[PDB]
């Protein structure tokens, strides 16, 4: 009698791992299968999901994607593969992780920011918080904020996104401010980073 092909890939019985920035139409993994007739393999990808994510070459088992992996839209998935001799066809199921890349920049939300402060507000006075949110993992997803270019008058915690006066302010000289909120990313290698507004009003006090 005949006997049926088997898959022999690792992650059949663990998991592939494909990162999400992988380009559409380059080869993913090749599939592997034996079989004890030496009989020559054709493979395929079975399930519409799969199909429209994978194509695999018959011949070779080698497989594409086929359109855009996104990690922040969905993380994980199963695919069936066969495999087959003359005679009959095998399926196997494979567990897909996405794997994350840094590849949103921080996102600031209720916006425009604007603030109006006393001229004689003193110097370490908290006037404003700002926040970006990023929903990359890791390093990728956490946020440290920074005036661009740094200011002579006002700082921002880099961690919390406080806004705090630094120097003594004088609405004879300035009676406005409009500042870059900076927020950039703490990825290793391309960290990303977005700008924001703050309108800081300053008002006329008598001396
Ligand atoms: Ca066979
Ligand atoms: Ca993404
Ligand atoms: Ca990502
Ligand atoms: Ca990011
Ligand atoms: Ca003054
Ligand atoms: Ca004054
Ligand atoms: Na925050
Ligand atoms: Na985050
Ligand atoms: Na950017």
């Amino acid at each position: 009698m005949n006997r049926l092909p088997y898959f022999i890939n690792y992650f059949f019985d663990t998991y592939l791992l494909i990162n999400e920035d992988t380009p559409v139409g380059s080869s993913v993994t090749q599939l592997l299968a034996r079989d004890l007739d030496n009989d020559p393999l054709v493979f395929g990808v079975v399930g519409e999901e799969a199909s429209r994510f994978f194509a695999v070459e018959s011949m070779t088992g080698v497989v594409w994607l086929r359109q855009p992996l996104d990690r922040e839209t969905k993380s994980e998935f199963t695919v069936e593969f066969s495999v087959s001799d003359s005679q009959g066809v095998i399926k196997g199921s494979v567990n897909i992780q996405v794997g994350d890349v840094n590849d949103n920049a921080p996102r600031f939300h209720n916006q425009p920011y604007s603030v109006r402060i006393p001229e004689n507000t003193p110097v370490g006075t908290p006037i404003f918080i700002v926040n970006a949110t990023d929903p990359d993992q890791g390093a990728g997803g956490s946020v440290l904020y920074s005036f661009q270019p740094s200011s002579n008058f006002f700082t921002i915690d880099s961690g919390r996104g406080i806004v705090s006066v630094i120097r003594a302010l004088d609405y004879e000289v300035t009676q406005a401010y409009q500042l870059q909120v900076n927020a950039t990313d703490q990825d290793k290698t391309k960290p990303l980073s977005t700008l924001a507004n703050l309108a800081i009003t300053i008002t006329d006090v008598q001396d």
